[PDB]
């Protein structure tokens, strides 16, 4: 297991443009394209992402390229940004790659808003971080992804990830 197989899992692979749990199209692994509720504007953001017109259909390699420049901007948006470096630098790389999934669910902003469970982590308090992170919205819309990535903050292990 790593970052990219553990996303792989929990955004699956679709190749025409979809709606993700939020209502916003989507395509590829987990690659968010507007949050317009336009599907044309959907389709303008997906032909000017993968360089050609599309009209919403991708290949298999076009959606794992898109992959890759989304796991590989996740991480260094968390190296720059001075709330989240600290924390991620604290942990082991499996805790890492639990991050990096939070970052790509919700974007920065929304995991900086999870401060009260960072600070737990950081300070090594795994079983209370975990409780932490269950208090929230993304727990609660989302909860079995959470519960996967909450179990391998608690144990920084990749159980979780094992049958699937
Ligand atoms: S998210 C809150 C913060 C933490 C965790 S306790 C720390 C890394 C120490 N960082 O400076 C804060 C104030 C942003
Ligand atoms: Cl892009
Ligand atoms: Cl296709
Ligand atoms: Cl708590
Ligand atoms: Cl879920
Ligand atoms: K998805
Ligand atoms: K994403």
């Amino acid at each position: 297991m790593n970052i990219f197989e553990m996303l792989r899992i929990d955004e699956g692979l679709r190749l025409k443009i979809y709606k993700d749990t939020e209502g916003y199209y989507t395509i590829g692994i987990g690659h968010l394209l507007t949050k317009s509720p336009s599907l044309n504007a959907a389709k303008s953001e997906l032909d000017k992402a993968i360089g050609r017109n599309t009209n919403g259909v991708i290949t298999k390699d076009e959606a794992e390229k898109l992959f890759n420049q989304d796991v590989d901007a996740a991480v260094r948006g968390i190296l720059r940004n001075a709330k989240l470096k600290p924390v991620y630098d604290s942990l082991d790389a499996v805790r890492r790659a639990a991050l990096i999934n939070m970052v790509f669910q919700m974007g920065e902003t929304g995991v900086a808003g999870f401060c009260n469970s960072l600070c737990m982590l950081q300070q090594k308090r795994w079983d209370e971080a975990a409780v932490n992170l269950a208090k929230s919205r993304w727990y609660n819309q989302t909860p079995n992804r959470a519960k996967r990535v909450i179990t391998t903050f608690r144990t920084g292990t990749w159980d979780a990830y094992k049958n699937l």
